[PDB]
């Protein structure tokens, strides 16, 4: 037997025996930190449960499956190692993904005060991974801080690879269904960057209803040429809610909530809140692109059934 089984709160984990001391660290199925015997590091191990029990599932499961083996960039997640316990294609029900262990959430980093120095590292690196993942044909439109992770030396990885449950860093053109283009993913980057500012979401709700509401009041209305772009239907409720004038970005993001302690920090805290007014912009045609964030100020210091799908899996877990 080369495999071993243990329990991690009623999710077994059947690992190969190289991966020794299981331990929790997230679950946004379950994901583990472990010691890699045979690579002398750590580890974490993520188990896909029967990730064929429906399209949505193994849809996503089979792209993700695929994607991360063929993209290599060093701020997106890769695989180590694929593996599942089970023999045969009948037997099998789970399969586990094993990356490079790193340390922490963004949600965790964004609690923090953090410098303009760390904030930007971090926001260049979401940048130069977004910017890798356009240029291979694929555009994310599901940034969170969630789905990407860090270590203690501020190096990040995007840990998944979007659409082909968490709303608020969605784009207006995603939010209203639109089509997009690859600034789709500025928007979000944009999101989280205010919220590393404010430490709260900037367009919380119920549903994509409120989420909306929160995003005219704090921005304003958009203008006639965004509207004129949006399908007939979708485009009466936009013109049909009532109207805000938006405030402007300095009210948004007060000077209060930047440090003012030097010169230095004053100047990035002008071109911090530049930024965030080129990406927090409703209209796509108008919003920044990510070879251009890249060139900021701010920035730039740094430069099909059950059955089937079952077997497509299985045939990549072999591979
Ligand atoms: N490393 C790491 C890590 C997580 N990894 C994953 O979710 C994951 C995704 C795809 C493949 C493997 C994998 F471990 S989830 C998570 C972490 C670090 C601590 C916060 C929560």
């Amino acid at each position: 037997n080369q495999f071993y089984s243990v329990e991690v709160g009623d999710s077994t984990f059947t690992v190969l025996k190289r991966y020794q001391n299981l331990k929790p660290i997230g679950s946004g199925g379950i994901v583990c930190a472990a010691y890699d015997a045979v690579l002398d590091r750590n580890v974490a191990i993520k188990k896909l449960s029967r990730p064929f029990q429906n399209q949505t599932h193994a849809k996503r499961a089979y792209r993700e499956l695929v994607l991360m083996k063929c993209v290599n960039h060093k701020n997106i997640i890769s695989l180590l190692n694929v593996f599942t316990p089970q023999k045969t294609l009948e037997e099998f029900q789970d399969v586990y993904l094993v990356m490079e262990l790193m340390d922490a959430n963004l949600c965790q980093v964004i609690q923090m005060e953090l410098d303009h120095e760390r904030m930007s590292y971090l926001l260049y690196q979401m940048l130069c991974g977004i910017k890798h993942l356009h240029s291979a044909g694929i555009i994310h439109r599901d940034l969170k801080p969630s789905n990407i992770v860090v270590k203690s030396d501020c190096t990040l990885k995007i840990l998944d690879f979007g659409l082909a449950v968490t709303r608020y860093y969605r784009a207006p053109e995603v939010i209203l269904g639109m089509g997009y283009k690859e600034n789709v993913d500025i928007w979000s980057v944009g999101c989280i960057m205010g919220e590393m500012v404010r430490h709260k979401i900037l367009f919380p709700g119920r549903d994509y209803i409120d989420q909306w509401n929160k995003v005219i009041e704090q921005l304003g209305t958009p203008c006639p040429e965004f509207m004129k772009k949006l399908q007939p239907t979708v485009r009466n409720y936009v013109e049909n809610r009532p109207k805000y004038a938006g405030l402007t970005f300095p009210k948004l993001f007060p000077d209060s909530l930047f440090p003012a302690d030097s010169e230095h920090n004053k100047l990035k805290a002008s071109q911090a809140r530049d930024l965030l007014s080129k990406m927090l912009v409703i209209d796509p045609a108008k919003r920044i692109s990510v070879d251009d964030a890249l060139q900021h100020p701010y920035i730039n210091v740094w430069y099909h059934t059950i059955e089937e799908w079952k077997e497509l899996i299985y045939k990549e877990v072999m591979n």
